[PDB]
């Protein structure tokens, strides 16, 4: 309890921040937990970092973009990741090959009550994650219109610019090249969407009864 306090000297510099965002994307550093809260529509949408003066370099456009692109994709491949963790914990809770190593009675006579409702409310943490899942693609895709409204911007930044110091023709084709893979990788992203809703929203109903409903619910398992 001070109130005279350390100086507020030595900061990261914003500069600093993007530039190991780009080493993460580039070098595939970027891991798939982590691949969360990086995003360079940060800077993208807001041109501040990559805008040099009151207009944007392509160069920055361009490069900025195309990493985009990549760490884009590559978090979609993470919810994807994230979903076979999901899986991987029920899956693991599914095996019975194991040799019981405990029983779990003892000493008979252990009065069970019915049906409680903490048994549902078990399930309602399971809503959670299937909630956080969806909102998760729900970022992914707000992501994707951001990208949308940031190449309007620079195409309109294209428009105005003939081509002095802006590279407007390598902008042209760096633009639709990289919305080329994103187009590529837009079938999985896609893909993984639609499954998410497929398979990975019933898995809890299917929790429900697997679990709950033909354990808990009716008597004698």
């Amino acid at each position: 309890g001070h109130m005279r306090a350390v100086t507020p000297m030595k900061r990261v510099p914003i500069l600093a921040n993007f530039e190991e965002w780009m080493k993460m994307a580039t070098d595939n550093k970027i891991n798939a937990a982590n691949s969360w809260n990086f995003a360079l529509i940060d800077y993208f949408h807001d041109m501040s970092l990559l805008k040099e003066g009151d207009s944007v370099n392509f160069q920055k456009a361009s490069c900025t973009l195309d990493g985009c692109v990549k760490i884009y994709t590559s978090r979609v491949d993470s919810v994807a990741t994230e979903t076979g963790k999901l899986l991987s914990g029920l899956a693991d809770s599914r095996d019975s090959k194991k040799k019981d190593r405990e029983d779990g009675g003892g000493s008979g006579g252990s009065l069970r009550k019915k049906i409680n409702p903490k048994v549902m409310n078990m399930i309602d943490s399971v809503e959670k994650k299937e909630m956080s899942l969806k909102h998760m693609m729900k970022t992914v895709l707000k992501d994707k219109h951001k990208i949308e409204e940031t190449i309007a911007t620079l195409d309109e930044y294209k428009r105005k610019a003939s081509g002095g110091s802006a590279g407007t023709r390598m902008f042209e084709d760096r633009k639709e090249k990289a919305l080329k893979t994103m187009a590529k990788k837009d079938l999985k992203l896609q893909e993984i969407t639609e499954l998410l809703r497929d398979e990975i929203e019933p898995k809890l109903e299917k929790l429900r009864q697997e679990k709950r409903a033909f354990l808990d619910f009716q008597q004698t398992q």
